[PDB]
């Protein structure tokens, strides 16, 4: 599977965290995201989807994963979500851009949600 | 499971589409995406993350969640992640921002990301 | 000129918040952001654009503006921009997602950017 | 001077396009967005804000500025608005991201409007 196995791996964005992605045969993203170390608190869960069948065009395969900001030691109430592609080749790579939605009162809803951007570089199979 | 029980159910969205989400108690999201009446071949999968030990000061609880909008008759080369928050009481909602990619050529891809908003409305547990 | 006039006036948003707005008929946009009372402590210089010709399909006018959020006696160190569209009609308005930038550190440029959406509703001309 | 002087001039971004923008005195950004090469009938009239007087701490200058995408020539019945800021030093840059409304019927504003990002290189 190609996407699948392009997908699949370790990746490493622009900020220096590692995001750590299984894609699966039915479409399925399943993975962690890890800090710049890779320490047990810093670790979290993410799950998302990506196109199992990707246009043969040229075209980057879309996808989008969450990472809820919670795990056994700490938790920062708040979900961030990633949407882009992934774009093979001997150089491949994931555009994404994020949004970061932290809970909030109805009062400070208007500031509830950063939105980014990142590049991440494959760095293990 | 209060934040748990919350989110899971029907939901509607400004558009007139439905969403029905299952939240688990470990964080996952998991559920099906539908047009407005509900034909197999309108039907996409979701699959997400959300906070499920939310904040207790009023606050509401963040998740996310992606669709890749191919299923067994379609594909769109795209994937939403919605971004945002269940917030309770009576009148309960879910308000998200969106991000839409489609697969593209890297000279295309300047144009591959819509974004949006949309705020669920609870139909059924 | 129709999107001149339609644009022309002053608008209330989700939050309770004034923009007054002239549409000249070169395609600038000029005008003022205030509080719900117009507060002079709280009014901030705007500047933008719209499609001086737009489609009459029924599509709504294109159209952007800035606020630097400083002004005689404030400075939060941070620019919106929103993006939109006015669509006319009795019930007149303008549709918009906003980002919002705040200067930063570059450690901290993650997280300098939020982003929303807004909805204005005509109040007089 | 200096987020004023900062950023003033010639700019060009990631896909080749260039902006020409004087920061004023007042807080007012105004120039033009271009292709690469200054093709009178790709040139558009910009207009924005910046922070003119901003953080000292090494923060970045706060900015913003609106293209509608309409000109004597070409209508795209569209304006895109950049949010931002200034980094100096010897390589100075714009970091930005973007949205991109374009005029739709109600039915299609769910797909009017694109995001994306953009980081800006001075080039005079
Ligand atoms: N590697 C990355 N790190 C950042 C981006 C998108 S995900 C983000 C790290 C998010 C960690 C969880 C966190 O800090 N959540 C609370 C953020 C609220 C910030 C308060 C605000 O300025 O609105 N990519
Ligand atoms: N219920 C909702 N429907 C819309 C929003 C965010 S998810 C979206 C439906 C997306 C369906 C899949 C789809 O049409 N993918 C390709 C979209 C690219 C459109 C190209 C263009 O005209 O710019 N919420
Ligand atoms: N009427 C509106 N008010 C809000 C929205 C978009 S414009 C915004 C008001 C912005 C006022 C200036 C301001 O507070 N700037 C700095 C805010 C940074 C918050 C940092 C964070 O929590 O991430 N619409
Ligand atoms: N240099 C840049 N070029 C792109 C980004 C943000 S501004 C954008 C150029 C936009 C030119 C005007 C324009 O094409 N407007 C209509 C966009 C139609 C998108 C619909 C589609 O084909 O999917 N930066």
């Amino acid at each position: 599977g190609s996407a699948e196995a392009g997908i699949t791996g370790t990746w490493s964005d622009q900020l220096g965290d590692t995001f750590i992605v299984t894609a699966g045969a039915d479409g399925a993203l399943t993975g962690t995201y890890e800090n710049a170390v890779g320490n047990a608190e810093s670790r979290y869960v993410l799950t998302g989807r990506y196109d199992s069948a990707p246009a043969t065009d040229g075209s980057g395969t879309a996808l989008g994963w969450t990472v809820a900001w919670k795990n056994n030691s700490k938790n920062a109430h708040s979900a961030t979500t990633w949407s882009g592609q992934y774009v093979g080749g001997a150089d491949a790579k994931i555009n994404t851009q994020w949004l970061l939605t932290s809970g909030t009162t109805n009062a400070n809803a208007w500031k509830s949600t950063l939105v980014g951007h990142d590049t991440f570089t494959k760095v293990k199979p």
